[PDB]
């Protein structure tokens, strides 16, 4: 049985534990967040977006009661106080937003955690970041200690990528995501020390905003460095985003041909990572959907025979969060 | 001095804007609004705006007209455009924005009622109608022949100028467009039926909705140069109003964003003044409710690969943008 | 078996048929409404609320095949031109919006239906209405052939009622509801003769809207009736609505006393009709709640021992449509 | 000229602002929160509810330059490292909304500041609560250095309690506001130690929230005081807000004669205070506005003649902050 630990109780680190608390073969051990118990049996139980927690949850001063288990909870604003040796953790989900860093994370080691998963794209080059279904078996069980799940829109874009850059080439790529509000920006104009934009209300405004998914995958599809970058414009949606991908590909092919390889990759390598449509979806038909990437085969169009723009949704909350699971489960084995 | 006379067929979003923009002008005559409710509704609706706020001056009415400012409007509630008295009202140009006669066959209903012009406030549903983007093609306009003609749609206004400073100066091999769209009256609160447009049937509240566009192609006929080079698609998003369009080029010249930004800010500055505008502001949608450009170009936006292959944004509101665009169309037309 | 037809496959129908489709005594034998099988099996699949249909659905050009079930599918303007009679159909669900009178419900009669559940209040004094758990067993078999199932707030407002009628009386009560969006709201500002603040588009506004459910509950609970009256508040948000009851009581009586008595009722008579909560929620914790109205204890306020401001939630969608369901049912049975 | 800090350049504060600078009574001296002038300059300029500045914004590494007119920006946590003194401020704004209670606003008194005007309730009894038009005549200048200008909930539902009880009286009133969005809620669910419910996604959801605005208006007027009490609902709206009150009158009256003192007042003794409408208003006619409350006629029901349900809007954030430079000018006379 492998012991998780969650840092940061979020948006992502509910989820991971929502996802997770199914899986006997994993056993979480402790949560860390700057709240009590009971706000913690709160926020699991009612979610506005995933709806309520199937199960039984209960609260104790020192931890949460799910479906009978119990977990610690504990409160500690620097991850080097945290008691990760007493309770021998072999992977700490570091899901705060906070130490994305090799300085922050490395707190977790030494507090006595054997691995740490980032729920987010690194800030040093020195932490390998792993998308599943495209480089994750570049793992390093002997050397990689710290990891780097990327991000949502990273995890949505890599696979369609993949699939075009095995079949055909990639000259040029320039992506841009339609992204839903995310915990980071506020619902109404206010302070933004890095990005002016970031602060203006979320319920009013589409809002241009900088991604570094592109060329992260870049990192995790090095054949497509220097090919590819993008932007983002976040809009007054709760949950579930989506990719659009103008392409120039290296051989001629057309939206058939595409089509066909995304149904295999999806049916095939890639079934439980890559998903496939020919319906007339919208962003809510994709509400919890445990994909990293939703082909959406209607959307997509075909300028001529080498230039296309293809369109994949992606739950940025659920199916990050299965990703962070499915990397550990594979670490722990391989 | 003389008068333009102005009839308004739809007094929707576009039409009570129309208005708005048009009232002000001296040299324009609004003489007649048809809708399918009476005037007490119109007022209200003239009255107050949820997006662009309350009307600046009076509005009254009666059963039969309204009264705005002192001026009275009359106030008609036909379906069909035949049987309206454009001919008793010496109607110079009717401005067609109810969103059903956007072909040749429904147009030409108000120049058997009477109209000597008709400008649709959309694309037109077949090319046998002429279209014109101001500040891109609108000096093709012929007098003597054209009598029916389309202002193209918002999106199209915002990409063509766009299309247009970028082909002068180093030509486009290819562009893929994409709109994020605010939410327009075609769309329900709610999720319902759609025979023509499934994804359109979805609760615009809730969702990104993927749309179809002909913008890209309607572009393509007001610069023939571009055509078939470019292409494009919608993805329809809960806000009220404001769109932006996002536009993947591959120009034949080496560039730059420096090059392009400086070609944009002198087309601002100049030709396309007031038609394009420029700006290098960390800006989003809300700054631009009530904006009458057709297209703000976003510099800190935009995004380069490489010399050839760039990402440009643009802004527009989609209603106040175009409708003042349709009433400089008239203008246009009036003087020649 | 009953034999059961939908007109007017919206929100109500659609959920309506969700709800009962699964259920071994009920049949659907044909829906009607203004477009093909294929928009309504699309709608059928996806909802932007209430998530992907949980089963499988086919169609024709003629029907419609959910779980292996085949429904027939018209389109049909006028009502009196419907195949009832050939259908031999024993409940006719009128869930358009625009036959809420007896002379327009009566079409479904003379087509062939038997009864006929207008899913809104009527138009007509002598048309019946019923709320189930309140006043349902007045529901006479002989000359009842069409009746009303009321609104979905006078469905979750006379539980609330009932409760505090029975126990301490009512001396005067002012309902408001604000309540969630719904199909007859613009996304933008626009017409409408009948209610110029109706027309206000949906996503930006409060909008101050008449109601008819204070007077309604006067029908369904004659002890209130000249008593109460209400209004609402239309909110920017897709589904799930929240009643405020300011109320005063016959006999002094305390809060504590009045969610002792809500839970008792939630726990055996109105069990599947009345919920009950201590818990801190919001909205979207009652989508796809199936419950009539759920009393939120914590949300209540006392001015006095006689003087009450209660606060009871509702699903306005699925909440009223398994109600629709549940009266089908009853006056089935007898 | 009065001397004017702004502590916490937030939505009040800035619109406080917005009105203010263009007065030529006023004089705006400094500006204190915990950004840089750029941002500072920025969200100034470009407001996604009220629209852009109407005016001239620059900035230096240390002011903001509006109008022509130069402005001190610091950025100091502490209220009592600021420099009150050396600028003479005569009044700070507390628009922060984390020294609500004595011990912290008096901080910058102890800074050197000569009056602070808190932009919400108080926590301390002993800090008096003015709304204007209702009973900022009982404002003491020789000893009310510390005031609470109340909320905006208190603000548009006080002028409406008075003409009611002026003229009929009360017995009772429960209020319901319906209010937008506020920078104190997320936009995803998040924690929140003291109200669970205060945490929850504020874009999807109708949030019931504890308000203490009826209790402060029997503070207000002190007749009323045991008799109103009131509650919150956040709908995702992000300005205006609209409050619901249920009445029960002393004098049997009308709606008609109601609406008539209403009327009166509007036009009377409250004018720039209390509105009155009779059109079919919604939420977005109101942004912008300047009055503290705007009676809504027709939206108002009567059960009988002593039970009524009355309703009034307000744009809690426009609004507020004009009562708030109203109350400094009242207080300098
Ligand atoms: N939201 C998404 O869709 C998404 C997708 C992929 C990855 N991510 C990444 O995941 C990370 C978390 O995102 P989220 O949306 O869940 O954010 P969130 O704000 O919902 O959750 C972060 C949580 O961390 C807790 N926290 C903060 N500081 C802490 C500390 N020092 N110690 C312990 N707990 C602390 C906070 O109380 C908060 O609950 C971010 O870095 C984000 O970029 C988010
Ligand atoms: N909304 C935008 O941003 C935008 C911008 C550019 C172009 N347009 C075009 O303008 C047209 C109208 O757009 P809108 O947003 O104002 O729509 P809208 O929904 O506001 O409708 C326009 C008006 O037409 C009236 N109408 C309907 N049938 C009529 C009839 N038979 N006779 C007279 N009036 C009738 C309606 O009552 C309505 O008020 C569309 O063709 C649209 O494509 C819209
Ligand atoms: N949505 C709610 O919260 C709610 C709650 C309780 C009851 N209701 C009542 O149920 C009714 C339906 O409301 P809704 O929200 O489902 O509306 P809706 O607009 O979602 O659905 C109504 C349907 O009627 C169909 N229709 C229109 N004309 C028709 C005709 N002549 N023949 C056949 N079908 C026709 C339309 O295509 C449409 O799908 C209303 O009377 C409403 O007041 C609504
Ligand atoms: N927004 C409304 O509708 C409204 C209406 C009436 C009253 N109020 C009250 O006014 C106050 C401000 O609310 P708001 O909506 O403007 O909030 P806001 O979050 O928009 O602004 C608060 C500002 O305080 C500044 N700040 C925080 N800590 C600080 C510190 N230590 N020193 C200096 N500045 C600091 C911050 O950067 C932030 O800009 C609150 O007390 C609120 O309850 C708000």
């Amino acid at each position: 049985m492998t012991r998780i630990a969650i840092n940061g109780f979020g948006r992502i680190g509910r989820l991971v534990f929502r996802a997770g608390i199914k899986d006997p073969n994993l056993e979480f051990v402790a949560i860390n967040d700057l709240v009590t118990p009971d706000n913690l049996a709160y926020l699991l139980k009612y979610d506005s977006t995933h709806g309520r927690f199937q199960g039984t949850v209960e609260h104790t001063e020192k931890e949460l009661i799910v479906d009978g288990k119990k977990i610690l909870c504990v409160s500690e604003r620097d991850p080097e106080k945290l008691p990760w040796k007493d309770l021998k953790v072999d992977y700490v989900i570091e899901s705060t937003g906070l130490f994305t860093d090799r300085v922050g994370a490395e707190k977790h080691i030494k507090a006595g955690a054997k691995k740490v998963v980032i729920s987010a794209p690194a800030k040093d080059k020195d932490i390998p970041t792993f998308v599943m279904g495209v480089n994750n078996e570049k793992y390093n069980p002997s050397n990689d200690h710290i990891v780097s799940n990327a991000s949502c829109t990273t995890n949505c874009l890599a696979p369609i990528v993949k699939v075009v850059l095995d079949n055909w080439g990639i000259e040029e790529g320039l992506m841009t995501t339609i992204h839903a509000t995310t915990a980071t920006q506020p619902t109404v104009d206010g302070p933004s020390k890095k990005d002016f934009r970031g602060g203006r209300g979320a319920m009013q405004n589409i809002i241009p905003a900088s991604t570094g998914a592109a060329k992260a995958v870049g990192l995790c599809i090095p054949e497509v460095n220097g090919k590819l970058t993008g932007m983002s414009f976040r809009v007054p949606t709760p949950d579930v985003s989506v990719v659009d991908l103008t392409v120039r590909t290296t051989k001629e092919t057309s939206l058939k041909e595409i089509s066909a390889k995304m149904k295999a990759a999806s049916e095939g390598a890639m079934k439980g990572i890559l998903g496939y449509t020919e319906d007339m979806v919208v962003s809510n038909d994709f509400v919890s959907s445990t994909l990293s990437s939703i082909f959406d085969m209607d959307a997509c169009i075909e300028l001529n025979s080498r230039f296309f723009k293809l369109v994949s949704w992606y739950d940025n909350e659920m199916g990050y969060s299965n990703r962070v699971l499915d990397l550990i489960r594979y670490m722990a084995k391989k």
